């Protein structure tokens, strides 16, 4: 009915206005490629366009840009009214003009730095009272157009003018500052922020609805999550994309009152969410005022306590009222606020990784001007333990370094400086390797989830077990229906065991990459310097991250370590199981099998491995890792060269032969040190670029075998008699 | 533009008024190892100085004395105005007093002991309403000449005579204090006072075009370490280096 109707989310293409469709959409709308559409909007108000052909975004979905969703004030979700104009449209005069709320402190002609490179090799439309962003000079302007020839009846074109005027309009309420953050302005959050929208967004676009047909909204949605993740940022984004009355509640804020006046300030807060329409209220930094009741000790920090809980509890779906907290210590808050009715849905905003970082990176640099040396790839693949804030305190010291490299070169002394030469200031590589040089990655400490970089190509030989690892894990979760046809359930469980350096760590990262799951390495020494506080919750935080990350493989590296804790099943004559493996057995027998996660150990001690791991259920997957053999040895050289220029006459099938007890990282060894050579000889010539075979002969010479006979016969006795082990 | 603009910062000779440049500049400003130089500084105000042959520095700062960076009004970091005159001038009669703010509690004829072995065998110029401290007797005192020919047109020699009066002058507000704390009062952190300085110097000499620029500043500067290592003389230094408003909780 009415095939005019249009869904609206939020765009891929970053740039100015640029709609994109789906393949059903060009085709019923018989729309080409480069073709100036006309959007119509509420409010009786219109947007002119040009759509974009995409077909690989969904069945029925248009993306639209935030720059035009305010010129039809239209927020994400809502339906909108097309119509394509066909027709050619070239103004003659636009007079143009900016708004005094992004223009202060910036003086000259604005419009050979912001609009020249802009318009020209563009070809865009222009609607009267449009209000279109342009970024340059560090920071970015909305612009508004306010008298021109009929409209629109305007796209870029030459044979257009420009005037400058340098008297800003002011800017009414009528329209959403741009200024303000959205969902834009999230990077490295998408599955959480699908999670929020999906949990937000139908309760308060429609609450009439929702009301009339009778179901529970989720009201007690709690973001989590390391500190400087961008959390408030969530929050208030999610605040500004939907026509929502958003409060915001401090947490400090609040318990810097007087006793009863905190009170006051929590009622008067629910009261005016309940009287302002669909509203949400944010309490950011929860655990400031909701600790665990057990652990406190003034009676009105118990008294807000209970407050909070009384007004979660008294909190009525026909208040229409969502409930949104943030905090960075989860487990500080009163478990009572976790429980249903006050705070049931939780959302956690973990670490970026490599690729959401440069979404971040991207996101902060924007209004930046970058040098064309600058890869901001390579930054996002340099920073680690780097979160959101962190991320952006770089990119702000960088901007800063490449101002201290231009205020003494360029006499900046000018009490307000204008934008012709705030472009000539420009970002260069340098400045962000020295923005880098000096960073504090705060978490650095924090689990790391994420789908590893290795693939099987990193990895030589072990082809059988590169298999059996694919049918244990991407077959159950890509052909379930197999599974069910024949009835069996896959084992949810791999042990790695062999001689240390033969690919144990590697196979587990490169099947979490095939299947492109995530990965959570756990190593032995991690889980008994955990314990050590005495914390058997972290170990049981292990699992449960986890299991939010399913598909996920969490691995357990270097169980040596554990089980050497007393020794081995023997050791001192007590047991060496103890601590924390009891409670990792716990925790893979209370996990669902229904669930995708994975669990993987490995270890480099058969022998004092406790039994009780072993059973089927928990890790019955004995999978034996040996030595490379002799082609195997070809394909880890061949794999560990690959990022080096070896010279055409190495060979690399006679090292292989002339390696015989060597393990993976025993050849890694040996490249590793015919490289340190190449490169002594680099340096000594320069007071010729390429690793020669005298140097791998060189590194031969001195190559050790770092597993015995004696200790490749005991791991060839473990590796047919390890399923006895258990009984005695 | 304007090759006269030079920028400031703290010197390395221990000294009174010693400017140094850097390699460009002597040959830029074709001034040479002793010469005297005169100093442009804001508020209309003037310094006369002697120049001091440097080459491994930087490639574009002068190096300023704290003793003469309150003659000019001039903080760290900020732009001067030099102008080489390099004329030999001899004054007959320099009217010189001390301030009633560090000569309490010593008498005599103070000449002897701190204007002899000061003056002799340095041949420095001296301009009008000249603050230099000379150090001696266990302390410092900063030193005021008030009256003589008209300036600077004085350099140190022999023939310059001198005069005991032991009536000092009253400080105005108009200067800065020299006995409080500055950068040249902090040893053992050259890093930390570097790492201060990029953090703090830029968002409080250029405020408005720092909110301009529109960037974020390092607000929350946490200075730590071991009791006694110079934590609140650091704070209380960057906060009289800068002409920033210093309230101590
Ligand atoms: N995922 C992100 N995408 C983009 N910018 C981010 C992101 N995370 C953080 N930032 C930036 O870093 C700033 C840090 O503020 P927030 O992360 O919102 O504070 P927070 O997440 O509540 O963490 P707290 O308050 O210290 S526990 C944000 O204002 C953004 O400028
Ligand atoms: N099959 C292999 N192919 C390529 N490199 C390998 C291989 N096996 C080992 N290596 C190298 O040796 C290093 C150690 O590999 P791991 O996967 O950690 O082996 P491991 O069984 O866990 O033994 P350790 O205790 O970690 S040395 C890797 O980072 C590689 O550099
Ligand atoms: N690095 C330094 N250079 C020169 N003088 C110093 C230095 N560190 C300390 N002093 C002197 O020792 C005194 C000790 O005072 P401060 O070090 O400023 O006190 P503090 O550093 O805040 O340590 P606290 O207050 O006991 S934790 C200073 O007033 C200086 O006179
Ligand atoms: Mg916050
Ligand atoms: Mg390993
Ligand atoms: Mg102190």
């Amino acid at each position: 009915n009415r095939p005019n109707r249009l869904i609206v989310d939020e765009a891929i293409n970053e740039d100015n206005s640029v709609v994109s469709l789906s393949q059903p959409k060009m085709d019923e709308l018989q729309l080409f490629r480069g073709d100036t559409v006309l959007l119509k909007g509420k409010k009786r108000r219109e947007a002119v366009c040009i759509v974009l052909s995409d077909d690989t975004c969904s069945d029925e979905k248009i993306r639209m840009n935030r720059v035009v969703r305010n010129n039809l004030r239209v927020r994400l979700g809502d339906v909108i009214s097309i119509q394509p104009c066909p027709d050619v449209k070239y103004g003659k005069r636009i007079h143009v003009l900016p708004i005094d709320d992004t223009v202060e402190g910036i003086t000259g002609n604005l419009f050979e730095v912001y609009l020249k490179p802009y318009f020209l090799e563009a070809y865009r439309p222009i609607r009267k009272g449009d209000i279109f962003l342009v970024r340059g000079g560090m920071r970015a302007v909305e612009f508004k157009v306010v008298e021109t020839d009929p409209s629109p009846y305007c796209i870029v074109a030459p044979d257009t003018v420009i005037h400058c005027e340098g008297e800003p309009i002011k800017r009414e309420d009528e329209e959403e500052s741009l200024n303000e953050v959205g969902y834009d302005d999230i990077g490295g959050c998408r599955k959480q922020l699908a999670q929020i929208k999906e949990m937000v967004e139908l309760p308060l676009r429609h609450p009439a609805l929702f009301k009339a047909i009778g179901v529970k909204p989720p009201r007690g949605i709690l973001l989590y999550g390391p500190p400087g993740t961008g959390k408030t940022l969530i929050a208030r984004a999610v605040a500004n994309e939907t026509g929502a009355f958003f409060f915001l509640i401090n947490g400090p804020e609040i318990m810097s009152k007087l006793a009863g006046e905190s009170e006051s300030n929590l009622r008067k807060a629910f009261e005016e969410a309940e009287k302002n329409a669909p509203a949400i209220i944010f309490i950011d930094e929860l655990d400031a005022i909701a600790p665990k009741r057990e652990k406190t000790h003034g009676e009105v920090e118990r008294r807000i306590v209970s407050q909070l809980l009384t007004l979660m509890d008294g909190l009525k779906q026909r208040a229409h009222v969502i409930v949104m907290a943030a905090t960075n210590r989860p487990n500080s808050i009163d478990p009572a606020l976790r429980r249903f009715g006050r705070f049931d849905r939780e959302v956690d905003i973990g670490i970026p990784d490599a690729t959401g970082r440069l979404e971040i990176l991207q996101i902060h640099t924007k209004n930046m001007k970058l040098a064309d040396d600058v890869d901001l790839e390579q930054v996002a693949n340099e920073t680690h333990g780097h979160v959101g804030a962190d991320l952006a305190a770089l990119c702000s010291e960088a901007a800063l370094q490449a101002i201290r490299k231009k205020m003494d070169l360029i006499d900046l002394e000018d009490e307000t400086i204008d934008a012709e030469v705030m472009n000539s200031l420009a970002v260069t590589m340098d400045d962000f390797r020295w923005a880098l040089s000096q960073s504090n990655p705060s978490a650095l400490r924090e689990t790391v989830v994420e789908v590893p970089q290795v693939t099987w190509e990193d990895i030589g030989g072990l082809e059988d077990v590169k298999r059996e690892l694919q049918e244990l894990v991407q077959y159950p979760v890509e052909h379930p229906d197999k599974f069910l046809k024949f009835g069996m359930t896959p084992s949810k469980g791999v042990l790695f065991y062999g001689p240390p350096g033969c690919g144990k760590t590697l196979l587990a990262k490169a099947i979490a990459n095939e299947c492109q799951a995530n990965f959570i390495s756990i190593k032995g020494p991690e889980l008994l310097t955990m314990w050590f506080g005495e914390s058997e919750a972290n170990v049981r935080e292990i699992f449960d991250k986890a299991r939010q990350a399913a598909p996920c493989v969490l691995f357990f590296d270097e169980l040596d370590s554990i089980a050497k804790a007393r020794g081995g099943n023997i050791g001192n004559g007590g047991g060496a199981a103890d601590r924390v493996i009891n409670q990792i057995l716990t925790e893979m027998d209370g996990m669902s099998t229904k669930k995708n996660v994975f669990i993987i150990g490995a270890t480099n001690r058969p022998d004092i491995i406790d039994p009780a791991i072993l059973r089927p259920g928990r890790l019955d997957q004995l999978i034996y890792i040996p030595l490379p053999d002799e082609k195997s040895r070809v394909a880890i050289l061949k794999a560990n060269l690959r990022k080096s220029p070896v010279a055409k006459d190495v060979d690399l099938e006679f090292l292989a032969k002339m390696t015989n007890g060597f393990s993976g990282a025993d050849l890694t060894e040996i490249c590793q040190r015919a490289c340190k050579l190449a490169i002594r000889e680099s340096i000594e010539s320069e007071i010729v670029p390429e690793i020669r075979r005298d140097h791998f002969e060189e590194a031969m010479r001195f190559a050790r075998r770092s597993v015995s006979d004696n200790d490749i016969r005991k791991y060839e006795m473990f590796a047919q008699t390890l399923q006895q082990s258990r009984g005695f």
